[PDB]
């Protein structure tokens, strides 16, 4: 009856819950308004895109809220998808049951045979994305994951994607060095801070995108062998997971200067050794930095239009190896 698009618990009778960027819920209903509970730990922001048009998004903070995602509509059917903005750091969401008022739920709509991971930072969070200023520091209601080059590549395709990315996070550091745990010690993970594990015969996708080295880079250097030795781990526990999947390893558009060049010569390096030791089906793309005449969100990080390119680039470059025209 429900579509649950992304990694979820359904440990508790009560509802499925979620955490990570771009976890989506997706059904059909028939009637003239639609409503749901929302549980959230922090401050998630949400959009339901209703009959493929966007509604103004809505928070649900700290708390438990009912909230009417539409009304007043033409009675008849209609395609819902309620969408999390916000990424698992802003707290895990649990959905606690719709309601369609005299309407009912209708059957669900057919699962998308393809199927994308993307594994990544701030970037594929798509944090700071609909503020307009460098200056201006994060904000959980301008990070926009719906406008994520990942999910507009997923579009483009026709595909599901989850996407697994924490921001500030790296492959051998955090941003400025900060402790944490890192990417691998993420990945494993349904509810990352309450230490759920993903059962990873649940997704198998045909694609991964890796978008990582932004945060190895941006202060202080990683070391090269740490950070080679970082990444092929990474790749070798995709393929152990996905021993079919293609895995695209990117660079950009956030680094430059010597970190961006030496963040390109060590992710080239993993990729040709990849296909040297004999996996053909690991594939190298660089978002050309971006410049500025794309504009920017918060904290540098990349605007709609940086996401839009990036997915132009992206979405040719699945298709080449996918045949997914
Ligand atoms: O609070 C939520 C979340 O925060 C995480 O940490 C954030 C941190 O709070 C931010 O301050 C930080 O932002 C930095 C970016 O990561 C970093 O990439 C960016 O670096 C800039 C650089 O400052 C700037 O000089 C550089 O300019 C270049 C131009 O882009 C080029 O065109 C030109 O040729 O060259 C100049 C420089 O010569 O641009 C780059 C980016 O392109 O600076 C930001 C700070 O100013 O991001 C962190 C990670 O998201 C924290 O980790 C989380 O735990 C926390 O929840």
């Amino acid at each position: 009856g429900i579509l649950y698009n992304g990694r979820f618990d359904f440990s508790d009778p009560n509802g499925p819950k979620c955490a990570w960027s771009g976890s989506n819920v997706e059904l059909n209903f028939y009637g003239t308004e639609a409503s749901v509970t929302i549980k959230s730990g922090g401050e998630n922001w949400f959009q339901a895109i209703v009959d493929g048009n966007p509604l103004p998004p809505f928070s649900v903070n700290a708390t438990t809220s009912t909230v009417k995602l539409v009304s007043g509509l033409a009675e008849g059917a209609h395609h819902l998808v309620l969408w999390k903005r916000t990424e698992a750091s802003l707290g895990e969401v649990q959905f606690l049951g719709f309601d369609f008022g005299s309407g009912k739920l209708l059957a669900a709509p057919k699962p998308l045979e393809r199927k994308i991971e993307f594994i990544g930072d701030s970037i594929t969070c798509a944090y700071g994305n609909e503020g307009t200023s460098k200056e201006q520091s994060f904000t959980p209601k301008n990070e926009n994951s719906y406008m994520s080059y990942a999910a507009i590549t997923a579009r483009n395709l026709n595909a599901s994607a989850n996407m697994i990315a924490w921001s500030g996070i790296g492959l051998t550091m955090n941003y400025g060095g900060a402790p944490g745990p890192l990417i691998m010690d993420r990945y494993p993970y349904t509810l990352p801070y309450s230490g759920v594990r993903w059962d990873f015969s649940k997704y198998v996708p045909q694609v991964v995108v890796i978008n990582l080295g932004t945060n190895d880079f941006s202060t202080s250097f990683a070391d090269k062998t740490k950070f080679v030795t970082a990444y092929k781990n990474l790749i070798s526990e995709v393929r152990r997971n996905y021993p079919d999947a293609h895995i695209f390893c990117c660079v950009g558009p956030m680094l430059w200067g010597t970190g961006l060049d030496l963040c390109r010569s060590y992710v080239t390096e993993v990729v040709n050794d990849c296909n040297r030791s004999g996996d053909l089906k690991v594939y190298f793309v660089e978002f050309p930095q971006q410049d500025g005449s794309t504009g920017y969100g918060e904290d540098w990080h990349p605007s709609i239009a940086t996401h839009q390119l990036m997915a132009e680039r992206l979405t040719a470059e699945i298709k080449n190896k996918l045949g997914w025209l």
